[PDB]
């Protein structure tokens, strides 16, 4: 196909030259998501750890968005983000090497576990700081999430999963594509109307509720007809408030605003008094796999 080689081609010329099993070994699959396969290798001197993110060419749902996958990493180095350290071209695959998080996702944690606000916190900030940055060069995730957070073994909190980003810009102010988990979606998005980086403060939303009740809103519901819930009811809230300090639910009721222009930004919430609340990274260590028992 003049499709594929054009594309192949043009992804040669962005990535890294060269193939990095010529300093890697063991190459083991740690798990997979729907762009590809993730696996652990180590640094044949070193014998340091990485991760290394495999994506098939031949085999995405949108092609173009595996530039994200490379540039977004790239240009956003930052405290919050993990670390590319280079990409690759293997054959008809992507290779990301990456820094390899031993904490695993944050998913495995709020499926388990209640954490506490003190926790919640800390996360919040953590996502926030990721996303003021990313939303002042008007890049949109697209994809916040509980399985898009990834901890390290001390504790620190970095945002992943970049497959999905987009920009907007003054010429192109908005977006209209339809991407992104159906739970974790804002209403606005699912309505097909443009939108702008307000869905990721949405959805940040959702993994709230996510990390104090377990679930997103109507997630035993099947993916199709829970958007349409989504797009016709009001803000979901909280199963019960009686143990949820007022600080919190303040919080989260400026980031599940229906309308996009009265919700808050990345900007305005790193200054709200809850995320004054988070604990050191410390505080989260007790949440681990390794820590429960
Ligand atoms: N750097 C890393 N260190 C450790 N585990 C990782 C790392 N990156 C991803 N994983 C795990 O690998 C699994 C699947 O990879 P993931 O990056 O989620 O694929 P994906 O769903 O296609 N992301 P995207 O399509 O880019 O939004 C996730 O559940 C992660 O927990
Ligand atoms: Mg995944």
């Amino acid at each position: 196909r003049v499709s594929h080689e054009q594309f192949r081609a043009a992804l040669q010329l962005v990535v890294d030259p060269g193939d990095p099993r010529s300093y890697l070994d063991n190459f083991i699959k740690i798990g997979e998501g729907s762009t590809g396969i993730v696996c652990i290798a180590t640094v044949r001197s070193s014998g340091k750890l990485v991760a290394v993110k495999k994506m098939d060419l031949r085999k995405q749902q949108r092609r173009e968005l595996l530039f994200n996958e490379v540039v977004i990493m790239r240009d956003y180095q930052h405290e919050n983000v993990v670390e590319m350290y280079n990409s690759y071209l293997v054959g008809d695959e992507l290779w990301v090497v990456m820094e390899f998080l031993e904490g695993g996702a944050l998913t495995d944690i709020v499926t388990h576990t209640r954490m506490n606000e003190e926790q919640i916190a800390a996360v919040c900030l953590a996502v926030l700081q990721a996303l003021s940055v990313l939303h002042a060069q008007g890049v949109i995730h697209r994809d916040i999430k509980s399985d898009s957070i990834l901890l390290t073994h001390d504790g620190r909190v970095k945002l992943s999963d970049f497959g999905f980003c987009a920009q907007v810009s003054k010429e192109v102010p908005r977006r209209k594509s339809l991407v992104g988990t159906p739970y974790w979606m804002a209403p606005e998005l699912i309505s097909r109307l443009p939108y702008g980086p307000e869905v990721d403060i949405w959805s940040l939303g959702i993994m709230v509720i996510e990390m104090v009740d377990g679930e997103p809103p109507y997630f035993n519901e099947p993916p199709l007809k829970a958007m349409k819930m989504i797009r016709d009811n009001l803000p979901p809230r909280l199963k019960n408030l009686h143990k949820v300090s007022p600080s919190l639910k303040g919080f989260l009721d400026r980031l599940l605003v229906r309308d996009p222009a009265q919700r808050a930004t990345a900007a305005e919430l790193l200054k709200h008094p809850f995320l004054a609340k988070a604990g050191p990274p410390a505080s989260i260590v007790p949440l681990m796999r390794q820590n429960r028992t």
